[PDB]
């Protein structure tokens, strides 16, 4: 059995930075991963994403040409271009990873790992053990799919999986969920000319985001040719002649239910959770503990139940964000092998953005956390809406929300929600001060910046 | 003599600005303007600026339509177009400008105004005289031209307010100047297709500025285009038959001066200054004091050396922003009628972006500022340099480039410097946590909002 200072299992965003900085301070680290590199940030996820919603934006602006001045453009966008670059960039980020590990000198680990019945923590790859004082599960999480027993035919729907080997604009999608990627996903399909629908359970979007941004959000969906079918569910998919039928039943308050046939969908997708990734791990052989969803569950310091083991990432199911698991792996990586005992990720205030159209960003606490929290006398929130001058001269428009949410007498800022044009960019300086405790006066104190969209953050009143 | 609490020489950004809060103060206040509410900003400089950057914007990401799988553009830009729509929106911004006033219930004095010589501080408009306890002078300047006696023929080229003037693109221009107007002119008639010079008096833009923005905007103007004629200045201009021929003198160290003919020059756009707006206030009069440029000399509350007179603004000759102006005439006013007596502005960590291509993002001590005033063994910098994944697929390419400045053992982060895509809407929020004193491990404490530039800023090693 081959033994090392740090077996890591996975190396997606949290394996790999919590790896990285074990081996910076001199821990003699393995990497095991099944599949590419960059797990799912990189092949699935956060980059690829962004690279749809870059050209997602081009689509957007491109409707403003000749109200700029400029000549309207001559028609077919073409998704085969920019799938392949995607691709070819995602192949550059993993020659980048492998080597950022070998240079780093750690070991990478090629297969599948499952803990063995072994008393002190061990683990088996491809036939081969490995063990560890320390050995951190990083295996992240995977896309949720219904059953067939649920939902007959559900297994013809993809999932944002599926979405990026999508080789073609899909002439008509129905995106199934409500949460972020739901939205970013729908986003980016209606604004390529996908004629997209976009189901969800309730009356708006992101229902845990801060209700201005739900409302805000649902709002412009609708007004950007998003068909936002509201109360709704599927009851089945069946495979037809042109693509797929999607048989949904929608029930609004205060009316009756109502089933609906969706013909003609080419692309279902399924967006309505994630699910760890711990089915095969052989857990049991340890008694490492999971909920009833299969995650792992750990502590403020990231351990397991079971010592030398921790968990960090989307595997133990809080803040499925990849600075998180980065964070709270270098955090890890601190206590293990630089003795930092105090060493933790502190899970409040955690910046996000949402790459709709226009972006969502936000941070700390919505108003209705803040008034549970704090009291409702003790809540006072500062919004304003606005059209960016960006749209001054055009015919299409989109809005720019904002709220700032306070709390006691001192007018902490507890909470930053927006969305709006820029509001990507903006939000990460807010999240440093939201961190640091800024009340609405270290707002106000601070000069605006002229002409922007953020000058309107500090001048709140 | 008509009486006020408060009257406002100006109507500018200071002036409306200290007006306005002044009358929320319950003072009865009254507005001098001459030409059009909203000064300089609104008229000819940050508003319509903007909306000419925005449609270089434009034009500078059309480049990249193919590269994103759309098809390309169809060639004429139409100058007239969006020329006509500023105007109109500038007309809007007019009009809700007088509006604010009167719904102030602040009176409109349409007019040039001048002191008079009457013992307590009384000014004089077409005719009719006016007086109060407290008078600001919010004058704001003007561009600056050569005199002819230095350089003849040069009130043959214009100035940003020509610039708002133009009714056609130039197809040859020639911008003299190196600070942020310059720079910004420049860049908007290059991406708008204009064949453009920058004629600068050494060899990079910006020189007030961070060494490394200094450097990397010089780089990205002339990547983008523009031609930077270094060490270069004008010596004389003369009415060709075609335009305008520009005589300039070139003098590069280690080099012999030499002597260059630009011809065919349709725009020569003087951006070398701006002259305080005092001449004809009959200062004098009273014994206001002044500079030898005209600036009123102020105190850090705005009192000029005579009693009842303040200044704030442009006219002083100090940060010549919109939102500087705006902040002192506030707290001025705040001093002076809800008696404040501590009410001032700060002029320390004034955030500033220039809207080049890209913008840039600047705030606090350059890095030389820094070491001069905490000595080199006490300031630490950090700085990165990337490409952003939004040009992941395209062959043009921009860079972003990131510096922190920190003094002393804490870090502390007393400067923060950046150009690259979405850094005029990045700077805000730093700018609130530098205001706030942040130190380093504030931003590495800060998780990151991935994937964004942004996050650079909170993950610098
Ligand atoms: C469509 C989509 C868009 C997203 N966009 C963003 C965004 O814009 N910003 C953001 O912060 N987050 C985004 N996320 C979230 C993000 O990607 C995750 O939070 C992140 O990848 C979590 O890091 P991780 O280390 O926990 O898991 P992962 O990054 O998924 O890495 C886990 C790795 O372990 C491997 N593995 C699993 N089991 C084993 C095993 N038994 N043996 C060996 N290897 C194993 C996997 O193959 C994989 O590479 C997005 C997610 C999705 C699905
Ligand atoms: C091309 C250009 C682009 C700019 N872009 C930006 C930017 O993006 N961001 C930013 O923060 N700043 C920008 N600025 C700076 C900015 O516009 C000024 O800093 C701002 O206008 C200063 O406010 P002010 O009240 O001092 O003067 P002003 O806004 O100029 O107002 C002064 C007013 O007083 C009036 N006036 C003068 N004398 C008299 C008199 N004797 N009697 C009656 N009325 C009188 C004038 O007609 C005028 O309306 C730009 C400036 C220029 C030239
Ligand atoms: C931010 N931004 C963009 C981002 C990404 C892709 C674009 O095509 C784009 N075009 C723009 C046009 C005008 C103003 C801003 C713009």
């Amino acid at each position: 059995v081959a033994s090392y200072d740090y077996l890591v299992i996975g190396g997606g965003s949290g394996g790999l930075a919590s790896a990285r900085r074990a081996a910076e301070l001199g821990a003699r680290a393995a990497v095991v991963e099944s599949h590419k590199l960059g797990g799912t940030c990189v092949n699935v996820g956060c980059v690829p994403k962004k690279v749809m919603w870059n050209t997602a934006v081009h689509s957007e602006f491109m409707h403003d040409h000749a109200d700029y001045g400029f000549p309207s453009c001559e028609g077919k966008f073409n998704w085969r271009v920019i799938k392949e670059k995607r691709d070819a960039y995602v192949s550059r980020l993993n020659a980048i990873y492998q080597n950022n590990l070998t240079k780093s000198h750690i070991e990478i680990i090629r297969g599948h790992a499952a803990f063995t019945s072994d008393p002190k923590p061990t683990i088996e790859v491809s036939g081969k053990k490995y063990t560890a004082p320390h050995i951190l599960i990083a295996t992240g999480g995977m896309p949720s799919t219904p059953h067939e027993s649920q939902i007959p035919g559900a297994s013809l729907g993809i999932t944002s999986d599926g979405f990026f080997q999508l080789e073609e604009l899909p002439g008509r999608s129905v995106i199934v969920g409500a949460g972020y990627i739901a939205v970013e996903m729908a986003g980016i399909l209606s604004a390529l000319g996908s004629k997209t629908s976009l189901m969800i359970r309730h009356d708006k979007v992101l229902r845990s985001f801060d209700s201005m941004i739900s409302t805000n959000c649902t709002e412009e969906l609708e007004n950007a040719g998003v068909e936002v079918l509201k109360f709704s569910q599927v009851k089945e998919v069946k495979k037809t002649l042109s693509g797929l039928e999607v048989s949904m039943v929608t029930a609004v308050p205060g009316r009756l239910p109502v089933m609906t046939m969706i013909p003609d969908v080419d692309c279902l997708l399924w967006a309505i959770g994630r699910v760890p990734n711990t089915k095969d791990l052989s857990l049991n052989k340890l008694g490492i503990q999971t909920d009833d969803k299969g995650h792992i569950i750990v502590d403020e310091f990231q351990n397991t139940n079971v010592k030398g083991i921790y968990a960090v990432g989307d595997v133990c199911g809080k803040a499925l964000l990849t600075p998180v698991a980065i964070a709270a792996g270098r955090k890890l990586a601190h206590r293990l092998f630089e003795y930092k005992e105090d060493s933790k990720l502190d899970y409040n205030n955690i910046p996000t953005v949402v790459f709709s159209h226009p972006p969502i960003g936000t941070v700390g606490l919505t108003e209705d956390e803040a008034i549970h929290k704090y009291g409702i006398e003790n809540v006072k929130t500062y919004s304003t809406s606005f059209t960016p001058m960006y749209h001054a001269v055009t015919k299409r428009k989109t809005k720019c929300v904002m709220k700032m949410v306070c709390a006691n007498k001192e007018e902490k800022v507890v909470g930053i929600h927006m969305q709006g044009l820029g509001c990507d960019e903006m939000l990460q300086g807010f999240a440093v001060a939201v961190k640091m405790g800024a009340t609405k006066a270290d707002f106000d104190n601070t000069v605006a910046i002229h002409p922007t969209s953020s000058e309107e953050l500090v001048t709140l009143r």
